[PDB]
C-alpha cells in the first residue's frame, strides 16, 4: 500500500484544554474541530503548504437506479483532498471532482460491487421519495487499508451547512489535516496558532462554561487496523 | 424569545430518534389532540438565487410556512397585510435585512427564481422583521407551504421533511400527550422498526444525508 504524497509532513489539527457544578476539572483532548478552522489555517499560518478539512457521515444505505441497495461508506470532503492524499481517478474528470452538488466520487470496490460502468449512474437514499438523486462523477482508486481514513463515497464538503463550515464553536465534527512546508516543525506554530483563534473565535462563551482550550498540530499516523478476528483475516490470506 | 416559549415543542419520532416529520403530522395534531393550543409547520427549502425587477440576483434562504408561523414565532409585518401573508402561493414575505439589501420599497415588487427560464414572478406582498438571530428558525424569504404538492403535505410515511411545532396550553406535560400521540398515528398510518411519535421542548438553540440532499443545489 502506497504512503500518501509528502506523508511525512502531514499534521492533523488537535485541541487541548481543560473544562470545570460538583464536578471535578477535566482535561480536554480532541482529535477533531469545528468547520473553520481549516480554511482559516491555509489562508493564516506561515509555513503551511496545503490544509484541507473532512467530516465522516457514517454507513448508509442508497439505491442505484432505483434498483439494488448498497451499503456506502460516505465521507465528506474538499477538491483538496485528491491532492492531500494522492487520490486518483479511475474514471471521470478530476477537474470537476466534488465541486458540484449534486454529484459524488465512488471507490474502485463500490463500483465493482455495482456491477461496474457506474459513471453517470445515479444515486438515492434508500429511504427517499424523491426522484432527486445523486449523479456519479467519478470513480477513485481505494484508498489505502488499514488507515484511518476510509470511504466508499465521497460527497463535497458543501453540503454542510455555512454556518458549520464557519463555525469556530463546538460541532467539533471535522477532521483538519495540514502539510507543512520542508523544515517547519508543528510546535514552532502554536503562536500563530493561538493568534488566529483569538481573532475568529469569541472566547466569551467558553469562559462562561470555564472552558480554555487551544489548538496544535500534531504529526499524522494513519494506521487503523482492521480488526483482526480470524474471519476478518481468513479472508484475505 | 417567542412568544410562550416555554409551551413550545417540535414533534419527534421514537424508535434511534429523529426531528422531523412527514408532512400530515401537523395538522393532525391541532385537529385531534387534546391539551393542543396550536401546531404548524414547515419545510426548508435551502439557499438559493432570486433575481428582482429582472435585475439584480440575491442569494436567499427560503423557507415554506403556513400564516400560522407568524403567529407561533410573533412575527411582526413591517410591511404589507398580515391577513394576506402567506395565503397566496404566488407571493412571498421577505425579510427587513433582504429588503435593506434590496434597496428598500419592495413592496409589490417581482422576483423569479435565477435559473429559471420562465417568467412567472412571485411577488413580494409583505416584509417581515428579521428573526431572532439565535435561532434554529431562519429565513430571508418565507413562501406558503403549499408550494409542496398534496402528495407530500398530506402524507404520513415518510418524506420527513417538515418540522412541526406545537404549542401546549399551560399545565399540560408533553409526556402526557405520548398515548393520544399513538392513538393519533393508528389511524392515520396501517403500523404494518418501530417509530412513534413525542413532544420534546424546543430549544432554538444533526442533519442526516436526505436532509442535506433535500437542500442542495
Amino acid at each position: 500500500e502506497r504512503d500518501f504524497p509528502h506523508h511525512d509532513r502531514i499534521c492533523i489539527v488537535k485541541t487541548h484544554g481543560t473544562r470545570q457544578e460538583g464536578d471535578k476539572p477535566e482535561e480536554l483532548d480532541f482529535s477533531q474541530v469545528s468547520g473553520g478552522v481549516a480554511p482559516a489555517i491555509q489562508e493564516e499560518i506561515p509555513g503551511v503548504e496545503l490544509a484541507t478539512r473532512t467530516t465522516l457521515y457514517g454507513t448508509s444505505k442508497m439505491i442505484l437506479e432505483d434498483n439494488k441497495t448498497y451499503e456506502t461508506k460516505t465521507l465528506l470532503a474538499e477538491p483538496a483532498f485528491l491532492d492531500m492524499f494522492g487520490v486518483e481517478l479511475i474514471a471521470g474528470v478530476r477537474d470537476s471532482a466534488l465541486r458540484d452538488n449534486m454529484t459524488c466520487l465512488i471507490s474502485e470496490s463500490l463500483a465493482r460491487k455495482m456491477g461496474g460502468d457506474v459513471l453517470g449512474k445515479r444515486l438515492r437514499p434508500a429511504e427517499s421519495k424523491s426522484d432527486r438523486a445523486i449523479t456519479i462523477g467519478g470513480v477513485f482508486e481505494d484508498l489505502p487499508h488499514n488507515s484511518s481514513i476510509q470511504a466508499d463515497m465521497l460527497l463535497p464538503i458543501t453540503w454542510m451547512p455555512a454556518e458549520s463550515l464557519n463555525n469556530w464553536i463546538g460541532n467539533d465534527r471535522y477532521i483538519a489535516y495540514v502539510r507543512l512546508r520542508p523544515g517547519v516543525s508543528p510546535e514552532s506554530l502554536d503562536e500563530a496558532l493561538l493568534e488566529m483563534q483569538k481573532r475568529h473565535q469569541d472566547m466569551e462563551v467558553f469562559r462562561k462554561a470555564g472552558v480554555e482550550l487551544h489548538y496544535s498540530l500534531t504529526p499524522f499516523n494513519r494506521l487503523r487496523l482492521e480488526d483482526p478476528t480470524l474471519v476478518n483475516m481468513l479472508r484475505i490470506q
